[PDB]
């Protein structure tokens, strides 16, 4: 696999605040085109190869500030990380997901040389918070070909995503009463084509906004899960193949095994 970044894993590895690369940043204009622009984090060593990228969108009324422990953390690894802003503070799922693809794009078409030199523009990813998670949804529909969507304690109006051909890991929490697991996260995951590669992770006695501060259970699975279809890298398939048990996991569900 040309793809594989960084020695073989552990589960120690995978929990580490740090991963084995060291991050950099590049601030993007919110007069960026089609969403509020953000900050770029991404892997500095250049001599493994380029890298994928992820686009992470926040909740309704919230900021790139919300998500921003996923840039150095998950980046760190071996990704581009670009937490964005939105166009408003009010906006849809939908409009989110259109952002999430703008940025993207932005980061393909339009980055500092710095990033556009360490980015690989066939293997590109989205995750979201909130109505953030709804627009991690709506942006698999929009764009068939990423490589894979992670839903962090979504909301959304429409339930039925069958449609869906991106690798799909939606986390919920289990105390969230904002977005709840019953009619929305859960919904959304057995909506969910019965042959997608998905998974569904609940948190035991989280908030809606447990996805906003540093996590080791949510950050060492959104990183196996971004090694796995992101990089194609099945060193990463042990820790989400068969369900992970881990003490802070109240559910878990997959179409397992990939
Ligand atoms: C029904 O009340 C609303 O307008 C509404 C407000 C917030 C959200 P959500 O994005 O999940 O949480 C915010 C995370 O920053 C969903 C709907
Ligand atoms: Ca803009």
């Amino acid at each position: 696999n040309p793809y594989e970044r960084g020695p073989d894993p552990t589960e120690d590895s995978i929990e580490a605040i740090r991963g084995p690369f060291s991050v950099a940043t590049e601030r993007v204009s919110s007069f960026a085109s089609g969403f509020g622009g953000g900050t770029i984090y991404y892997p500095r060593e250049t001599d493994e190869g380029t890298f994928g990228a992820v686009a992470v969108a926040p909740g309704f009324t919230a900021s790139q500030g919300s998500m921003s422990w996923y840039g150095e953390r998950v980046a760190s690894h071996g990704f581009i990380v670009f937490t964005i802003d939105t166009n408003t503070r009010l906006d849809a799922p939908g409009q989110r997901g259109r952002q999430l693809l703008a940025a993207l794009d932005y980061l393909v078409e339009r980055s500092d040389r710095k990033v556009r030199e360490r980015l690989d523009p066939n293997r590109l990813a989205v995750m979201g918070h909130a109505m953030g998670g709804g627009g991690s949804l709506e942006a698999t529909v929009m764009r068939p070909s990423l490589k894979a969507s992670i839903p962090l304690t979504p909301w959304h109006l429409d339930k039925t995503w069958g449609q869906v051909q991106v690798p799909t890991f939606i986390i919920g929490a289990e105390l969230d009463t904002i977005a709840p697991v019953s009619t929305h996260a859960k919904p959304f995951y057995e909506s969910l084509p019965s042959s997608l590669p998905k998974a569904y992770m609940e948190l035991c006695g989280a908030t809606h906004f447990a996805p906003n501060i540093p996590n080791t259970t949510i950050a060492k699975y959104v990183i196996s899960w971004l090694k796995r279809f992101v990089d194609e890298d099945t060193r990463y398939s042990q820790f989400l193949c068969p369900n992970p048990t881990d003490r802070a996991i109240c559910e878990y569900r997959s179409t397992c095994p990939y």
